[PDB]
């Protein structure tokens, strides 16, 4: 709960990073 709570915040914070990689590809080609 305590240390696991931060795990949820990181899950929604890291996800966008992956979306970015897909966002750069669209403009790359």
């Amino acid at each position: 709960k305590k240390k696991l709570g931060f795990f949820l915040v990181t899950f929604g914070f890291i996800w966008p990073m992956m979306l970015l990689h897909f966002t750069i590809q669209q403009r790359k080609k």
